[PDB]
């Protein structure tokens, strides 16, 4: 339906431009609250970044 | 510094399940650099699209 079509187009922005538009962000945030595995996944992505950054000089 | 900014954003995600702008930056860089994470994000959206297109009356 029309809402599914809008989600499909948001998927294309991610696929073609590597940008997460607002509607996609909110879906991803809902997923953080409804999927313990994905919640862990996202924490892992950020943890990878943090651990490297914490021990950096600059 | 980048480390403690990331750490604070991880806590926001854990507590509230919303993604601060500074964490979104990191997430976008990850999906631009990591084919599997890019597809994992698409899978989240694909499920939302599929659900939005559920059988329904009009």
């Amino acid at each position: 339906g029309p809402l599914g079509s809008k989600i499909a187009s948001a998927r294309e922005v991610i696929k073609r431009d590597g940008v997460i538009p607002p509607e996609a962000l909110t879906i991803i945030e809902q997923r953080l609250r409804s999927d313990p595995m994905f919640r862990q996944q996202i924490d892992n992505v950020l943890a990878d970044a943090e651990c490297d950054a914490n021990r950096a000089a600059y």
